[PDB]
């Protein structure tokens, strides 16, 4: 049987890491472990759901070659409650555990890693590169519009476009439309492809977020593979044609509206104080030369607010759910923001001078 | 009608204090609102749930005298949300208010005062003086060992006691007492009371616990007031006896245990991670110089030993580890002595300096 020796911070890092991958409720129980893969010459954590998977080498010394699998609740909460020590994990062929560290022991029983589905091989082609903070904050900047259901298997995931040196970051929920650019320094062959919502959202809980830092993407066929560090991650990818959003990027608007960015996102936000769970009020927004004016009502009561703005093009009165305003206003770094509309039943668009995004709201239709 | 001009951030600051006497839950649809009281020369905001009450004082301008009630919850929400300016609130016959700020108004309807159950007033006598921080300490140094049921009223409360210029807090539930002992700069008449658990839990809350900001206190024979700030927090008191608990601190031991705290907290602290959603003990076998620990369970077992200076008889005792990470994590000390007579006796952990006791029942396993 396995023997192991570990310091305790680098089993911990990595136990937090590939928790990422080990689902939440489950009725497969192989899936709620974590398997010590230590067959080599390097001690690996992993952790496989099927569509996700992540992988971690952990620093350390191999006594005795072995792998297990160890219920991922039990062993983290042992990992993270055992002293700042070298931390030994031994098994046996019946799999039961030890793990100790200074004068503390722990005996679990552990399963077979023969049950544990492996992260697939993925032939590594072309690369791209991105910083560690470029890819949590395109993340951040557009996971909020994927669809909150399973109606529509694309709507679940954001597709990721490259065209020579862009990248384009798309997600939409059949309500809104959320697109971030970003330039590259280096040119890369086309790819159009649609990661899984979860995937993007447990790798923004592993990456520190570091501008200095970089991630290596690859993107062959049927998966995406992220490196970072001393970590993997392998995501299946959603099958299907996604999505022709470039038609509904219409670039004519007959009213076009600057406002600043903070004022119009404290504004809705206090406007929703007076919605609660039960209730699904727009807000409703009158916008003439100089001045922007939100209303809501409701049962608890109602607010009137004015907000300065410079306008061009026609007055126009318009509704929406302000939760879509929320979202998109709360990840815009930018002091101003302009808006551009053609009518109260057409889409609603937040855009910037650099062309960095789109934030496309549909407004709510009043039917006349 | 009345109306109001305050500073967004001293409205906010005193909404933030009176809503910890804003029942969750209430028999009485007015005592979810919170009290704007501006009929004399000062703005007052007041909440009551007929047990404890919160007072607080807004500095503001009254450019018309009057009353109102808000309902608590959108009151604050609405306080909170605002920009940091100038709010006015100006309320109609009709009970309509309007509560505005730079270009933003809400519009919402309040009640009027005369259904409002104000704090009663209660004579101030002698006053106790504790810094905020004493006071936050003493609570969460002692809170966690209340009775989590309504069984036994006596026992959901903390016994107060005075006696010339030391201060006395206890709490029990049956299964532990957690006594604190708190020497005081000034002398005073001797005090028993019993302060209902929840007050103490919400003035936890909203004291900030500076070593150098003070709380005045009066104890007027059914009654408790807290003064800090511009804030006076009025409780009632438990009726009754109080539990005779001097005749179980006996003094007699057979085993006397020194131990480094740190090192006991995390063993215990890892041997609940065995004991899931079940209730297994912890099981101590103490001989000299050595401590192990041991616990049970369908997920798997641990073993643990600590080194410890022991005087007396070798012991091997069961316990509910939670009795003791309760009364660890509020113990400052590098070391603990734990003093014990049998398996089925109580435990105790003690300071050389009498600050504090706790007191455990073991499990007779
Ligand atoms: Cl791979
Ligand atoms: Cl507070």
């Amino acid at each position: 049987g396995m023997k192991l020796i570990c310091s305790k911070a680098n089993l911990l890092k990595g136990v937090n890491i590939v928790s990422k991958a080990v689902p939440t409720r489950t009725t497969m129980a192989i899936l709620e472990c974590i398997l010590i893969d230590a067959s080599a010459n390097e001690i690996k954590l992993m952790a496989n759901d099927m569509e996700l998977g992540i992988e971690t080498i952990i620093d350390g010394t191999i006594e005795e070659r072995g792998i297990i699998a160890l219920d991922a609740k039990i062993f983290s909460e042992i990992v993270r409650k055992l002293p700042d020590n070298d931390v030994t994990i031994e098994t046996d062929a019946s799999f039961k555990t030890v793990i100790s560290c200074e004068k503390a022991k722990f005996n679990i029983i552990g399963k077979s890693g023969d049950d544990f589905s492996y992260i697939p091989y993925v032939e590594r082609n072309e690369s791209i590169v991105l910083s560690q903070f470029t890819l949590k904050e395109v993340i951040r900047q557009t996971i909020f519009s994927i669809a909150d259901n399973d109606n529509n298997k694309l709507m679940t995931g954001e597709l990721f476009e490259i065209e020579e040196n862009k990248l384009r970051v798309v997600s939409l929920d059949g309500h809104r439309i959320s697109i971030r650019y970003i330039e590259m320094k280096n040119h890369y062959d086309s790819k159009k492809v649609v990661v899984p919502g979860k995937t993007l959202q447990e790798i923004s809980k592993i990456i520190p977020g570091s501008a200095d830092e970089d991630v290596v993407i690859y993107i062959t066929n049927n998966h995406i593979v992220f490196e970072f560090e001393n970590t993997t991650v392998v995501s299946r990818l959603i099958e299907g044609e996604y999505f022709k959003i470039d038609q509904m990027l219409s670039s004519d608007y007959d009213t076009k509206v600057r406002i600043n960015k903070r004022e119009l996102l404290d504004c809705i936000d206090r406007a929703t104080l007076l919605v609660k769970e039960g209730d699904k009020k727009p807000i409703i927004m009158n916008i003439t030369d100089g001045n922007m004016e939100l209303r809501i009502n409701s049962f608890i009561g109602s607010m009137n607010e004015d907000i300065d703005i410079d306008k061009d093009g026609k007055d126009i009165m318009i509704g929406f759910n302000p939760k879509f305003f929320i979202d998109a206003l709360r990840v815009i770094d930018e002091e101003e923001v302009n808006l551009y509309m053609v009518n109260p039943k057409a889409p609603c668009f937040i855009k910037d001078d650099e062309g960095k995004f789109i934030y496309l709201i549909l407004p709510v239709n009043f039917n006349t």
